[PDB]
């Protein structure tokens, strides 16, 4: 049972819109964009309508660092819906996309199943946290939030959040967990 | 003079096929494709025309390590040379190409410059040894070889190579530049 | 690259208690410190043999070897590098030899460590310490009385170092560390 | 997890001069091989304090400060846990304890370590030993009389680690680092 179900369901895609700072990932998500990036910022766009495709733009961007300075890295991703959405609504049971690389028109998959695992609800009903993640504990997970910063409470619910959601108690430290620093930017 | 030169001019593509074994990096290219890559590899796939248009295919592989083990990872790339080809010939003067992730019929550009700066050939006009890289020291850089192994002298003279080439002499020893491990493939 | 102490008059009888290691930078992880999660610090408060004064150093970590946690405890002692009178308890600058000790034995490591800021109560008990050499290079270390800090605690902490000569570049992710301090039963 | 000596009957007479360090294991780092390149052991060969049989160690090499490496050089004392007999210069299993040593002070810092493999020369010396405690995640070394060694000669010296009771899986990159024996003076 090192695989990993949705905690949150029935989510309001409308309302997974503009900035997230990534706090923490595991090891799995530096392979692609993640590695020596700081103050790592998703601004995912709102929900958008291709027919029956559901899907929400994402900048990413991080201050890359090459130790003799830091690059600025901006890229654009795509999380498609798996399931098609039909229009009358714009809430899901469960959150599972496909995320692509995207530039123009050009598309690459890079994973077929990424979820939404956790989401906080902020009093204006909109996301002040956030956890992304596969089937799997060995799968790119990554938890951001509303603000660059949470406090300890904040972060051990969030990892706790992972522990119900069935990621082997092991795999919630360092080495395994890194947090994103986000001091200067 | 800060850039990094082509050493190895008059280039025939006809004889860019084959795999060749990742031997060496600079830490810019784990940033991509190569983060916990064991046992790496390159097929090229010879040169071809799409016209005017010369081109060749790479698929890179390795035993991506997540420390819990390792999956294969398999991706394509697409250098395009930048200056147009003529059907006649096989060899350009340098060999510069932008390099694409390609996947079904997309593609996304990665980079705009990436030059074969070395390459020793064989009395039967082949690749033994390869070096790829852009045109400032903190771009991705890759040493290859005919051989999943080289002995110190020939590693030495690769690695002078860049020096000669123009890459900076105190980026040319370990955190720098990251052995690749091919144990066990 | 030179440092200087901000801290000066500094009452070494309350440099007793536990501190929290917030944050290193990478010189510092060369001895004790590698792969350490939970890192503390325990100080004796000053002891005089005449004339020297000292203070001793409970370090203990919990070190992750990938596969699980080995606790890690050592003994340092700081030596004073000026003698000190048997009239006051305060220095002008807390400047210090370090040695690893075990029983009667003790190997110096280091003849110049610094505390390069403090911050006093109202009870004059320290908030937190940075211990540094006379290079920025040389082994820096942040630790609070508090196992974590607020984004605006830690930002006057780096802030502190950049007016005690730390170069504004040497003060981000890869060459300032956070210490893992969460999940620290 | 467990370690068995594969090299018994070894003469400490013959275990002097220069050993070149190939690999380590993650453990070692921990202590003194951290950020080193071009890592060598100068061994004194057997020394005598009556029935207590020890060598000394000249640790040094480059380690690398990312601007800039410093040479770094410490001592260490291998003490025999068994008596030794002045008649016999020939132990049936080599487990000693370590000590950092500095003037006439010594510091225990592991109280077992072995030599589990030695491969003997013509000339009936060490070609190559390997260091290592009686668990898998103890600080092993790999080290010897050459810089450098035939992948022939790396896949025999691993397959001994194999014979002696690491996992199979611990003798591969993350696990097991190559030190760079590359621009050493
Ligand atoms: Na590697
Ligand atoms: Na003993
Ligand atoms: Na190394």
């Amino acid at each position: 049972d090192g695989v990993v179900h949705v905690l949150s369901k029935n989510i309001d895609v409308k309302n997974l819109q503009g900035t997230f700072y990534e706090i923490a990932t595991n090891a799995s998500d530096k392979i692609f964009p993640g590695l020596a990036c700081r103050c790592t910022k998703y601004e995912f766009s709102g929900l958008k309508r291709d027919g029956n495709l559901g899907y929400v733009l994402i900048n990413f961007s991080c201050a890359r660092n090459f130790i003799f300075g830091e690059k600025k890295s901006e890229m654009t991703f795509k999380l498609i819906l798996n399931k098609p959405l039909d229009e009358n609504t714009t809430t899901v049971e469960e959150f599972n996309a496909s995320i692509y690389l995207v530039q123009g028109n050009q598309q690459i998959l890079l994973n077929g199943n990424i979820n939404i695992i956790y989401a906080e609800l902020n009093e204006q009903n909109e996301f002040e946290h956030l956890i992304l993640g596969g089937q799997k504990s060995i799968e790119p997970m990554i938890i951001m939030s509303k603000y660059r910063t949470v406090l300890l409470d904040t972060y051990n619910k969030l990892i706790n959040s992972l522990y119900l959601a069935g990621y082997e108690p092991s795999l919630l430290t360092w080495p395994f967990i890194i947090q994103t620093d986000q001091t200067f930017c």
